[PDB]
């Protein structure tokens, strides 16, 4: 439909904030739930904290033998079981846009290996990519992820794979929101 | 900064539209002048015809090796002598969006040579790529270039051989605006 995603967190919304953990970075302020529209929101209500969004878009990295591996084993979104969710905002650094096409996509997967990785926590790990820098946003991307609470150590593991890869390096805002659906 | 740019065809603006070459799929409405402004335009004033929007990018396919090239030999916008420009929205097909990162560079630049034929010509056209699937807009590229008149054959030539090329298959929509600077 719309490719358009706005992230209200405030008093109102579908998914109750967990806690709020600021990895690097200005963190954003604890709310108590995030509502979640799928289009653009001109103004956010006056007991609203703060408004993310982005939009979904074509892939930038991954080659056809990785979209045929994520295509057997991908998840849908919106599974029953799947009640806890993290939403996980991330902005790169400016020497990362300044890097052509191929010294991006060395480091995201020749030496980051993010696919190959990534891989290994599905199908248990449903997943959202958003983009928003040209949006003009404060973050980059606007990651979603959601799984059945038998997965959250699985995930955790998973963020501590990526935080120590070679993309990280290139990290300079990150937060996790975690939700439980209501 | 501001990445985004809007191109509004109407009664007013820094270019006189010479010709409107509608190459494929449905064309753009004959106005007398095309307006340039460096943001966002909320709606179409009433008297303009048509208003086209896209916003500037990251690097998706050229690679360092290009880059440097293309950096070192592109002219700057707004040379006194390049009185002349062409506004050339494109739209790919769905086929197109689906295929992944190696599948859609490899028809860029290794079938296409898009870039590397593009480097013949670059010395005397300044240009500029703008991106606009994201935002929703009825095409997704709008590309802008220009240059003194003793170039337009040699662009003509550019023209010819890039509408031949594999990329060009995926092309479904295509308007060209010829314009001279007021
Ligand atoms: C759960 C398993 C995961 C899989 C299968 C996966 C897969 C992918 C793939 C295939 C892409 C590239 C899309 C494209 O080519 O445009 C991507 C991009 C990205 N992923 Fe993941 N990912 C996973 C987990 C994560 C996690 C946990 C995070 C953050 C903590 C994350 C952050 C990102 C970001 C920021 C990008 C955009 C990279 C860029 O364009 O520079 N991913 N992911
Ligand atoms: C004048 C010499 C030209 C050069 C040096 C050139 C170079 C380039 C380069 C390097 C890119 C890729 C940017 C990136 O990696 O994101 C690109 C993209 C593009 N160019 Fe050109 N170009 C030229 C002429 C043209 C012309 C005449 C047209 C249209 C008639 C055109 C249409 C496009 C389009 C539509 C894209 C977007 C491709 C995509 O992302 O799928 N270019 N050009
Ligand atoms: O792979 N980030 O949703
Ligand atoms: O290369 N199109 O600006």
């Amino acid at each position: 439909p719309n490719n358009r995603y706005s992230f209200i967190g405030g008093r109102t919304g579908q998914w109750q904030v967990v806690k709020i953990r600021n990895v690097l970075g200005p963190g954003l302020q604890l709310v108590e739930k995030v509502n979640i529209l799928n289009g653009a929101v001109a103004e956010i209500p006056l007991d609203s904290a703060w408004r993310l969004q982005g939009f979904a878009s074509n892939i930038r990295y991954a080659i056809r033998t990785e979209l045929e591996a994520l295509q057997a084993v991908v998840p849908m979104l919106n599974r029953a079981e799947a009640i806890l969710a993290v939403l996980i905002p991330i902005k790169k650094s400016a020497q990362w846009w300044e890097m052509a096409q191929d010294e991006r996509r060395d480091i995201f997967e020749r030496e980051s290996h993010h696919t190959a990785v990534g891989l290994e926590y599905l199908p248990g790990v449903a997943r959202r990519l958003l983009h928003c820098r040209d949006l003009g946003e404060e973050f980059d991307f606007l990651t979603w992820f959601e799984f059945a609470p038998e997965h959250s150590s699985a995930f955790n593991e998973l963020l501590l794979r990526m935080r120590a890869s070679k993309e990280w390096e290139y990290v300079e805002r990150e937060v996790e929101v975690w939700l439980k659906r209501l």
